[PDB]
C-alpha cells in the first residue's frame, strides 16, 4: 500500500532511473516514496573511506563496518525489513518480492568490493529483521543493479505504483498477420477459443522442456 | 575490444552505464530510442495480442527496421525474457570474448516472436531470463548482464563465507580468531568450512540437495 523505500549506496546516480520512473500520481497519492543516500556521508575521516584490507589476508578489500553501522542506525527503526544484496544469498523469486509488496519500510545496503563485514547484518538481525539475497546465479560489481531489480519487482505488485495492471510463458504475435514471409500461426484467427487455450498450453509445455527442464 | 548496442523505448533509463564498469576504452556502449525507426505520427509500437489476451505486444515491424541497421552476421542479439534459457556466469564467461552485443528490450508483454525468428536466419539469438521473478521491462536485465560480462572481458560452484576488516572488536563482536592468527593453513581450512556451510543453508541445490518447502 503505502511504502518507504531507503537506498544507500556510494553510487547515488545509479538510482536515478527507478527514481525517475515513478508515477506522479502514485507520490502524491503518498504511495510511494524512494530516498537515495550517499554511504560517504556516514565517514569519518577526512578521504572518506569506506572500504579496508580482509582479516585473513586474500586479494580485494571489504566495506567498513563503522560507517555501515552509523547509517544504517539512523535510517532503520525495529520495524525496518533490512534488504542486502549478495551472491551468497538466500535466493530472491517471485515469491519473495509478493511478500516484501505489502512492507512499511524496506532499506537496501548496497555493497562493493568483497561486500560488507558480517557484524554489520549480525548486529542489525539483534533488533530488526535482515534479508541477504541473491538476484541470480552470476557475479555483478556492486549491490546497485541488484537493487533496481529488487525494487521494480516489488513495486509492480504494489497496487497503482508503477503504472502497470509453474511452467513459461509461450510465443506471442500481434499485427501484421504476414511479416518477411512467417504468418502468425492460424489457430490465434480462428475464434476457437477452447482450441487456442489447448494450443497455447502445449507451446508452453514445449518450451518448458526445451529451456527451463529444471521446473519439471 | 566490445561494442554494446541498447535498444529500448526508454533510452534514459539506462543512464547507469556510466557506471556498469571501469571497462567502459575496452567497451564501446551506445544506447537507440526504438522510436526512432517509427514512420507513424503517433510512434505506435505496440497492439492487441493475436488469439486474445490481457495487454498489448510489441510489433515486429519496428524492431526489424532497427535490427536491419544495427546488427550484422557476427552479431549475438540478446533478447531479455522471463521465459528465457537461464542467464548464469557460465553465460556471462561466453559472451565476454564477443566482439558485438545488441540487447533488445521489450515492455508491455514483450515482443512478437517472429523478431527473434527472423533475426535467427542471419545471426546468433539468445533469448535469456536473468531469474525467477518478473520485471516490467528488458532496461534492468540489461544492466545485470552488461555488468556480469564486462568484469570477465579481457584487459580487466559454492557459496563464499563471510568477510571482516578493523576493527577486532566492535559494539562487542570479535573478528573470528582465526583470522588473527596467521596461520595460513588453518584460515584457509576455516573459510572452507564457512563456504559450504553457508551453501548447505542457502543454497543445497549447488550441493545436489532437495531445495526447501
Ligand atoms: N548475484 C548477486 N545478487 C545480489 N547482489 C550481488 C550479486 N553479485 C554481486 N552482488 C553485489 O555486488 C557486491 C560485490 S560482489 C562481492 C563478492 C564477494 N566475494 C562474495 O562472493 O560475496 C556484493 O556485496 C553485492 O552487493
Ligand atoms: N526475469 C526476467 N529476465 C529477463 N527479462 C525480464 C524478466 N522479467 C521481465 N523481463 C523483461 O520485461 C519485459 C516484459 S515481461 C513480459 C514477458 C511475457 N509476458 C512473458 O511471460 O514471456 C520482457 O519482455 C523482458 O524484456
Amino acid at each position: 500500500g503505502s511504502m518507504k523505500i531507503d537506498v544507500v549506496t556510494i553510487f547515488p546516480e545509479y538510482l536515478q532511473p527507478v527514481r525517475q520512473s515513478l508515477p506522479g500520481k502514485a507520490i502524491d497519492a503518498g504511495l510511494v516514496d524512494v530516498a537515495v543516500h550517499d554511504l560517504r556521508r556516514w565517514t569519518h575521516d577526512v578521504h572518506k573511506s569506506v572500504d579496508d584490507s580482509p582479516y585473513g589476508g586474500g586479494p580485494g578489500m571489504v566495506m567498513k563496518p563503522t560507517v555501515w553501522g552509523d547509517a544504517l542506525d539512523e535510517i532503520c527503526t525495529s520495524e525496518t525489513l533490512l534488504v542486502v544484496p549478495t551472491p551468497a544469498g538466500y535466493p530472491f523469486t517471485q515469491e519473495t518480492a509478493w511478500q516484501w509488496s505489502t512492507e512499511d519500510h524496506l532499506v537496501i545496503a548496497c555493497g562493493r568490493y568483497e561486500g560488507i563485514d558480517q557484524r554489520v547484518a549480525d548486529d542489525a538481525a539483534t533488533r530488526m529483521r535482515v534479508r541477504e539475497v541473491s538476484i541470480g546465479d552470476y557475479v555483478l560489481n556492486g549491490g546497485e543493479a541488484a537493487a533496481l531489480v529488487i525494487i521494480e519487482a516489488v513495486l509492480r505488485l504494489v497496487p497503482g505504483v508503477l503504472g502497470n495492471a509453474s511452467l513459461l510463458e509461450g510465443p506471442s504475435y500481434t499485427r501484421p498477420p504476414s511479416w518477411r514471409g512467417m504468418d502468425v500461426p492460424p489457430v490465434l484467427l480462428s475464434g476457437d477459443h477452447a482450441k487456442i487455450a489447448a494450443w497455447r498450453a502445449e507451446q508452453s509445455r514445449q518450451r518448458t522442456i526445451e529451456r527451463r527442464p529444471d521446473l519439471l
